[PDB]
């Protein structure tokens, strides 16, 4: 019993981690096979970020002027390349630490974890969802960019997100592996809007279904609703629109917990409607939206992982 | 910016997690140096749970019946013992992987992380704190005993905590890493009283100055507060007496955020008399006491590990 935001065990990702030095800028970089990822805005000083032309500045730097410490080794850089908003940085040793690993781009509304760094170095691990607007709510100081997000599958590590920019309004923004911002944003000191941030309704839904399996359900109610009634409700309210993909999703934990998908979603609506009363539930005052359907099976039931 | 429920990174001790059966029991053990630890509710059948004599049980077993796997390789058990409610199995082979570490005794109100493993694998790490009442509220399924909690300076894990029991309540109960239990629990299949769950006085104020930190202040109020005052108005909430030990321990981030500390108890005494008004502090809407100050600093301030 109990339900918990868990992280994944953070083993294979921190014999990944290194320091990336250039200039005076210090930040993280991913070491895997002979090569190191990191944020192309270890190139910049504080000024060059309120405008940077990352080409014109890039040309500037030889391959000796990037540092790459792992623990207290420094390792020879052999080559560099920008991709996208990303550095690659060929180095002439494999990281013997290396896990199978793959790259991933994942969708709003997805979850994974932090693994938040200093100087090459692990200062904690955290769950987090991408949210529909393709900001993250981290936890993030000065100096914890190339920090990577990932999931794991048995051994297998997929690397979804690498840390970039905290935005003026102190949410977080970056890229995919391949260098690629999720939503609209730019690596420059700029104000950037993220539009609404909506609340992610299957994620909810998957967590109600949690708290039926731990035996929380003062909350399931005598109604049921259909899609489009559910959804008018989920515009008012901010919610993302509920689809038959969604419906499909959590039909493994429909089928455990004999509760249709509608029913609990005229539940969801009743207590958008009505809020919680003072009441709780899984130890929350509001409705939760960083658990998918994956990540609730994954905990009633226990996966481990190498 | 931003502020997480933040866990130690898992590396360290997801190198020690293995496999311990006896007969047709499988839970988790600790292997450290040349010893194992677990539960010694490993050698019971769920027969056996309603009412162990371990000393009886423990004698019908011989270092052969042991059964101790560390991945794919058996270790070979050379001795056995009981040391209150764990057992230490002696292997002929020192984890190579052993990191600098301690065993401790925990204070109520203290946090931790929790490895959850199931058949010596981990499943996923996450922030806990330990009760007043000595319970945690866990996440754990059957065969997760012998999952540890733990601390880590530096490059020293301090393990304090070893699980073995779900209450009927559904919450969580073990031992340190010399088998005592915390609180009044037995290792026995029974009921069992947990008194009354206090919240943790100290560890809500830090919270509150984390939000001041963070800009989160709406609920700053105009009053200020005496101990005893407070700790009238604590006492109706069930909320742990607060006394100067705690005052002097929040001295550091009332030096941050230049709100003295009788300034933020009247404020929490606001908060607990009318409630939140449907606001959120943090992103939660009630009020969270599962981070210390020492881990409000260590999170404000990007403490790393190695």
């Amino acid at each position: 019993s109990g339900f918990r935001k868990m992280a994944f065990p953070s083993g294979k990702v921190e014999g990944c981690m290194v320091q990336v030095t250039c200039g005076t800028t210090t930040l993280n970089g991913l070491w895997l096979d002979d090569v190191v990822y990191c944020p192309r805005h270890v190139i910049c000083t504080s000024e060059d970020m309120l405008n940077p032309n990352y080409e014109d500045l890039l040309i500037r730097k030889s391959n000796h002027n990037f540092l790459v410490q792992a623990g207290n080794v420094q390792l020879r850089v052999i080559g560099h390349s920008m991709q996208n908003c990303v550095l690659k940085l060929k180095v002439d040793t494999a990281n013997p630490k290396t896990p199978k690993y793959k790259f991933v781009r994942i969708q709003p509304g997805q979850t994974f974890s932090v693994l938040a760094c200093y100087n090459g170095s692990p200062s904690g691990v955290y769950q987090c969802a991408m949210r529909p607007n393709f900001t993250i709510k981290g936890s993030f100081l000065n100096g914890s960019s190339g920090s990577v997000g990932f999931n794991i599958d048995y051994d297998c590590v997929s690397f979804c997100y690498m840390h970039h920019m905290e935005l003026p309004t102190g949410v977080h923004a970056g890229t995919d592996l391949e260098g690629n911002f999720y939503g609209p944003f730019v690596d420059r000191q700029t104000a950037q809007a993220a539009g609404t941030d909506t609340t992610i309704t299957v994620n909810v839904l998957a967590w109600l279904y949690a708290a039926v399996i731990n035996g929380d359900r003062w909350f399931l109610n005598r109604f049921t609703t259909t899609l489009n009634d559910f959804n008018l409700v989920a515009m008012k309210y901010n919610y993302e629109p509920l689809t038959q993909d969604h419906v499909d999703i959590l039909g493994p934990l429909s089928a455990q917990t004999g509760i249709a998908v509608l029913d609990m979603c005229a539940s969801l609506k009743e207590l958008l409607q009505n809020g919680m009363n003072g009441r709780t539930i899984l130890g929350s005052a509001l409705l939760e939206d960083e658990f998918t359907p994956f990540d609730v099976v994954r905990q009633c039931s226990g996966v481990t992982f190498q």
